[PDB]
């Protein structure tokens, strides 16, 4: 009772700004069974009906929604979506939960695979987020007001009351320090190291109304609306261009940092990891995930094997462009 996975959707026909908070996409409250998770973007899209409102969707639905709702760039959408799906989705039913585990993704895969959703900590979701607390403290998915207060503080201190690139640079480093000091299991390597810098600029490039073209900066009201209430600002117009992680290099430059983590279940004991992916060694990330998938799926056969092969190729198509050329791996051979 499986599905044949379609290739990834391409870019939208129209790539300009438009009203996305419109009559066909109203904010609605959560009903019982509806799933939300650590991504404010996907949360908002589900709560406006760009995604299924229950928070379970196909990879193709996620790509279309991120493009339609926010003008997320096509390749960035492919890289993030199939990463999330390979690690956390059900490859047979072609369904991914944007939060925790649910029967809505269908019959479970064979362990060690889990199809447990974007909430699963360790390989995609990780530490030193802006509005979510590290998993060590007990909840890696819920909005956290204490962290949002720090968001506001840093915006007051560095951005005249608004979130801009200067704020992003300072906040990213401070949050890393918070975790070093307080989380003995703190990890900041591989996937998390790369995705964390991109996440800090998404509020600027995607959450700021697209009619704003000079001095792009996010108000705390708009930040609260998306990060906490999963709601587009009134009359929200998406980015006038497809966009992703522009400026992430500047965030790293403001406080140069190396992948690693706290060693030996001890705080204030951050050790570099020289084998981790970084921004000049991106193909390492590709290989780490192919390997993680091999751990989840040690001996797949049948429809599962087929869908794995397809989804792996789909992910490579995005990664190849985004990382500037990586040799494709074939852990389960070819079709
Ligand atoms: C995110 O948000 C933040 C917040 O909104 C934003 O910050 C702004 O960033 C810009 C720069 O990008 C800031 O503007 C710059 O300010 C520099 C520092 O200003 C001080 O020093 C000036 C130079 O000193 C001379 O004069 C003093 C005596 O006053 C003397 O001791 C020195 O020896 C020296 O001779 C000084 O002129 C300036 O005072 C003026 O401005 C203040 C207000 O800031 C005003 O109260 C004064 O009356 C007076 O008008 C101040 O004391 C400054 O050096 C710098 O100038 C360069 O650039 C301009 C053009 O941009 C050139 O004309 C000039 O020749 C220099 O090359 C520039 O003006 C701005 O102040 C920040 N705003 C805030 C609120 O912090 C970030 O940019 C945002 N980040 C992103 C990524 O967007
Ligand atoms: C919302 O998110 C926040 C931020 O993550 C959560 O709050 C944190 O909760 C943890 C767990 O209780 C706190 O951890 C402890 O912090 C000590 C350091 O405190 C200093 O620094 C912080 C900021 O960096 C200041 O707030 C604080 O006043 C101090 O100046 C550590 O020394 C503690 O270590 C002990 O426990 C660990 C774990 O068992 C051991 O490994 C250590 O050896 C040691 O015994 C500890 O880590 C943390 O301080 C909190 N941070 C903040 C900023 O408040 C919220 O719980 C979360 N939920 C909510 C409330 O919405
Ligand atoms: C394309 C598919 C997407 C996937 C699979 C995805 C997945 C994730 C995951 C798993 C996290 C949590 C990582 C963490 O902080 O621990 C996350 C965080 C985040 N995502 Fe997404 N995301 C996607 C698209 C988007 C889009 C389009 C935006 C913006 C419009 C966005 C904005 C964010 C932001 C800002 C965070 C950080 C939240 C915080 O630190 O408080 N994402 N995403
Ligand atoms: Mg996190």
């Amino acid at each position: 009772q499986g599905v044949d996975p379609p290739p990834p959707p391409g870019p939208p026909s129209f790539t300009g700004t438009k009203l996305v908070n419109d009559a066909d996409h109203p904010w609605q409250p959560l009903r019982e069974g509806d799933i939300r998770g650590p991504c404010p973007g996907l949360n908002t899209l589900a709560s406006h009906g760009y995604l299924p409102r229950d928070g379970v969707a196909t990879p193709a639905q996620i790509i279309t929604a991120t493009q339609e709702g926010f003008n997320f760039e096509n390749n960035a959408a492919i890289v993030a979506t199939y990463l999330g799906h390979l690690l956390n989705g059900n490859l047979v039913t072609d369904l991914l939960s944007i939060g925790g585990a649910t029967p809505k993704t269908g019959p479970p895969p064979p362990p060690p695979a889990h199809a447990g959703g974007l909430n699963v900590h360790g390989t995609f979701e990780g530490d030193a987020g802006m509005t979510r607390a590290d998993e060590f403290f007990g909840d890696n998915h819920s909005f956290n007001q204490t962290l949002f207060d720090k968001f506001v503080d840093f915006s007051n201190r560095y951005g005249g009351g608004f979130y801009n690139l200067t704020v992003a640079g300072e906040l990213r480093y401070s949050r890393i320090q918070d975790s070093i000091a307080t989380n003995p299991e703190f990890q900041f390597k591989n996937v998390r190291f790369i995705t964390a810098y991109g996440e800090t600029v998404f509020p600027i490039n995607l959450f700021v109304d697209g009619r704003v073209t000079t001095d792009r900066k996010l108000s705390m009201e708009d930040a609260a609306s998306i990060f906490r209430d999963m709601r587009f600002p009134d009359d929200f117009h998406r980015s006038a261009v497809p966009a992703s992680n522009e400026g992430a290099d500047q965030v790293l430059a403001a406080h140069p940092w190396v992948p690693g983590g706290n060693a030996d279940n001890q705080v204030n004991n951050y050790v570099e990891d020289p084998d981790s992916a970084d921004f000049t060694h991106l193909c390492r990330l590709y290989e780490f995930v192919v390997g993680s998938v091999q751990e989840l799926y040690p001996n797949p056969t049948g429809i599962l094997r087929r869908n794995l092969i397809k989804n792996l190729h789909y992910w490579w198509t995005g990664v190849n462009v985004a990382f500037g050329g990586c040799d494709e791996l074939f852990p389960y051979g070819q079709l």
